[PDB]
């Protein structure tokens, strides 16, 4: 609130007080694997390990690229256009850099979009896999005096585990790739992570169903003699605020 | 900009400023500005004590980061004053009175 | 796999896996050597081991 | 310039340098740039500078900044002289009577 400057018989006045309520709704994803019984058998006794080794961590991070996805497009995984029922996502932000040539002089814009406003300082940052890499290895430019030498030394072609200070993790849930079809050309989202609150309100182990028509699509599972592998759990995605989020775009 | 700022209060006398106040924005980019080119460890932190955060002292300077220098929320238009440098012994504030909150019903 | 939001009411979907292989001849390699009975002596008397 | 300076006097192998007199305004222009860890020297201030606390020495030159080097408020179009380095043994300066402040009634 702003004061005012009153004399002894002016008026004192009075001030309006802002407030913004954020909710979030909850919303529940499915994975599902229609296999064959034929299969079924075949990884029993031939021994290979095939649902417990493979398939199963494969629907169990199904769900966590699915967290992913929603936080920062906003989208259904499966169709990769445009969620309905979720409104903002972290990517539809205001604070935007132009990509540059040096990822590190890149991404200390990015927190200096924050950290310039007045917000509380980023502690989270969240890359690409190529951006990822840029970081580890980027040498110093030529004519500098270190040049040549690695500007992280202890990074070995493998990602960075912590950056000077901030937290960093890497993973292709961030362009979203495979899941997207333009692919939004964002290479890093940096922020304070304590501003979205996120949660499992219900998360199930991985279900075996063996009877009924669980795809929906006529074929029931004991008249073809398959097995369904499904996976579902109940998550939500709350953000208090946008302008505490940069992203660094090609 | 700071330097060339201290310059013109040290070129005519009048004592050696002690005091700064920088605009957020300002005030980071501050905290991470590197040697520019022409010198040893270009493209190393000048100020490496202080990441991402605002200096506690400049050079034997006092310095504070708030967004009253630029006054941008209420200030109409924001007044390109982005950091200010002086002598703040010279100005003389103080409370004559303060109360606490009080609840009127 | 990718998941999908489905709500109260709405069809469940599924997806599928996209599996592959590949294939390894196994081949047969040799390799001999012509050695007179001749140097073999030699390789025993002079006490070089050539052979050895 | 500073170094430049030094080298113009120390130059020719003749007349050792020592004792360097700086401007304020000159003071925050040389860079507080800092030796390496690699090298020896290391966390010692690579010039004179401003920021640095108690610094009396460098590179075995005394070091002293005032604002009498420049002009002051004392001369109008200022000399524009910002250093002064070279041997101060070479200068006899005295006090040959000082009186204490009097009231003239």
């Amino acid at each position: 609130p702003r004061a005012k400057i009153v004399g002894e018989g002016e008026v004192k006045p009075s001030a309006s007080v802002d407030v913004s309520a954020f909710t979030a709704q909850p919303i529940k994803v499915v994975t599902q694997q229609r296999v064959s019984d034929e299969f079924m058998w075949a990884d029993a006794d031939y021994r290979l390990g095939v649902l417990q080794d493979l398939i199963s961590p494969a629907l169990g991070a199904s769900i966590g690229r699915a967290v992913d996805l929603i936080a920062f497009h906003g989208i259904d995984p499966a169709t990769g256009k445009a969620a309905s029922a979720v409104h903002t996502s972290l990517n539809k932000t205001k604070n935007i850099v132009d990509a540059t040539d040096s990822a590190t002089a890149d991404l200390v814009k990015a927190v200096g979009l924050i950290a310039g406003a007045g917000l509380q300082v980023p502690n989270g940052v969240a890359l690409d896999p190529a951006f990822s890499f840029a970081l580890s290895t980027e040498v110093y430019p030529k004519g500098s005096p270190l040049a040549g030498q690695p500007m992280y030394p202890a990074a070995g072609f493998a990602g960075l585990d912590n950056w000077r200070g901030l937290n960093v993790g890497a993973s292709s849930t961030v362009s979203g790739a495979p899941e997207m079809s333009p692919a939004s050309g964002v290479k890093a989202i940096v922020g304070d992570f304590s501003r979205v609150h996120w949660g499992f309100q219900r998360n199930f182990p991985i279900e075996l169903i063996e009877y009924g028509d669980p795809d929906q699509t006529g074929r029931d599972l004991k008249g073809h003699n398959e097995v369904m592998v499904r996976a579902e759990a109940v998550l939500y995605v709350a953000i208090e605020s946008l302008d505490s989020f940069a992203v660094v775009k090609e």
